[PDB]
C-alpha cells in the first residue's frame, strides 16, 4: 500500500569526516535496496557533502528545519528555496526540541509547512505528547490539536504528499519507545483523524514513529498496520541504522 | 594601527551558481590585496561550497549566527565546533533582523559570544539603534548596553580578537547611511567605553561600520580614525564589493 520511509535525523552531530564515513558506508551498505525510501538530514552546513557522497545511491537528503522567508534581509535564516536548490527533499518541522528548546508554536509550524508544500519540499511533520499529558489521557486532544494546525487551516490536500512522525516526547532519547500497540493506536487515531476530513488523502499520508527506535524494536514496530516506517534519532549515527532499514524493507516485501 | 577588515554579510541570498560566480570573481578579483582582510558569509549550507572555491585566496568566510550548544540533541542548531570544521572564523551575531525578527536577546547574544570565543572563532557583534531611538538621543545608551552585556559579564578580555559592528538600525538597506561624523563620534564613543575598563584591549577591537554602505562612501567612512572596516550588506552581491575593498585597502597604505 503505502511506500515506507526510514528517516535519520542526526540531530547536532555531523563533521566532514562522520559525514564522509557514514554516507558513503550507507551507500555501499544500501545498494539494491528497493522496499524502504530512506533519507539522512545531516546538520545544515553538511547537506550538500552528504548529496555529493549519496550520488550512485537513492539515499534521499533532508534538513532539520527552515524558516519563513525565501530570500532578502534575513540574517542567520534557512530558505527553502536554497534547501530545494542544495538538493534536500525531508524538512523536518516541528520536532520537540524546536517546540521546547525553541518555543516554536504550531502556528508557526504550520505556516513553515505551507512554505515546504508551495516549494515542492516533503515535510516531515513532528508531532508528539509529553509524559504530563500521555498520564493525563491528553494525547489524542494533543496530536489531534498539533494536526489541526494544518488541517483546518490548509486543508487535508496540505497532507498530500506529506509525512507525519509521530515521536512521543516521553520516548526521544529516553530509551522508552511506544509498545508497537501504542505506537498503532496512535498512527490509526492520526488517520482516522485525517479521514475525517478527506479519506483519500489519510490512505495516503506516510507515518513515521520516532522515539527511541533502534534495531530490535525496529520490527515489532513495523509489523504495525500503521507504522509506516521510522524517524531514526541516535542510531543514525550507528552502522545499526541499516538494520532498522532491512525491517522496514523485507517485512514490506511480505 | 587596526589592519582593516571588510566582511560582506549575504544575507538570505545565495545558490550554487551565485555562489559560484561571486566567489570565483573575488578570487580573481583580490588578487594581491593585502591592506584589507575579506571575508563573506554565504548562507550555511553554502560555506563549505564557498570555503572549498575560495581556497587560493585569502578569502576568509564566515556566518551569519550559532546556537549554544556545540552537540547533541538539538535539531536545527548550529553549532560552533562544526563552523570551525566547516572553515568559518567570522561569526556574525546580534544583527538587527535577529534581534527584532528573532527576538534575540543581549543574554543569549552575549552567551553566543562566549561560546564563538571559547571555540576560537571571532564574533562580529553588531550593535545599534533604532531611528526612534537616535532621535530621543538615546544611541548611547543602546549601544553601550549592547556591548556591556558581553563587557559586564565577560570583561574587557572578551574582546581580545573579536569585531563589534556599529550598524544603525535605520541605515540597513535603507539607502540612508550615517555620515562619516556619525559614525566616527560612535564609533569614537565605543572605543572610550571600552578603553575605561581596559585601554590595551579597546586600542585593538576592530570597530567596523555597516548601514547602507556602497563604493562611494566607503572612502568618506574609512577616513575617520575609530572606522576599522565594513560590515557590507546589500553590495557583497555586487561586484562593487572589490571598489568598497580597495577603498580599505588604499587609504590603509596611506
Amino acid at each position: 500500500m503505502r511506500h515506507p520511509l526510514v528517516m535519520g535525523n542526526w540531530k547536532l552531530n555531523g563533521s566532514r569526516h562522520m559525514v564522509h564515513e557514514l554516507v558513503s558506508n550507507l551507500r555501499k551498505e544500501l545498494a539494491g535496496v528497493a522496499g524502504c525510501a530512506v533519507a539522512i538530514a545531516p546538520p545544515e552546513m553538511y547537506i550538500d557533502m552528504a548529496k555529493r557522497e549519496a550520488e550512485g545511491s537513492h539515499i534521499m537528503l533532508g534538513a532539520q528545519n527552515v524558516d519563513l522567508n525565501l530570500s532578502g534581509a534575513f540574517t542567520g535564516e534557512t530558505s527553502a528555496a536554497m534547501l530545494k536548490d542544495i538538493g534536500a527533499q525531508y524538512i523536518i518541522i516541528g520536532h520537540s526540541e524546536r517546540r521546547t528548546y525553541h518555543k516554536e508554536s504550531d502556528e508557526l509550524i504550520a505556516k513553515k509547512f505551507a512554505v515546504l508544500k508551495e516549494q515542492g519540499l516533503t515535510p516531515v511533520l513532528c508531532i508528539g505528547e509529553t509524559e504530563a499529558e500521555n498520564e493525563a489521557g491528553k494525547t489524542e486532544e494533543v496530536c489531534a490539536r498539533q494536526i489541526d494546525a494544518v488541517l483546518k487551516t490548509q486543508g487535508a490536500a496540505a497532507f498530500e504528499g506529506a509525512v507525519i512522525a509521530y515521536e512521543p516526547v516521553w520516548a526521544i532519547g529516553t530509551g522508552k519507545s511506544a509498545t508497537p500497540a501504542q505506537a498503532q493506536a496512535v498512527h490509526k487515531f492520526i488517520r482516522d483523524h485525517i479521514a475525517k476530513v478527506d479519506a483519500n488523502i489519510a490512505e495516503q499520508v506516510i507515518i513515521q514513529y520516532g522515539g527511541s527506535v533502534n534495531a530490535s524494536n525496529a520490527a515489532e514496530l513495523f509489523a504495525q498496520h500503521d507504522v509506516d516506517g521510522f524517524l531514526v534519532g541516535g542510531a543514525s549515527l550507528k552502522p545499526e541504522f541499516v538494520d532498522i532499514i532491512n525491517a522496514a524493507e523485507a517485512a514490506k516485501q511480505a
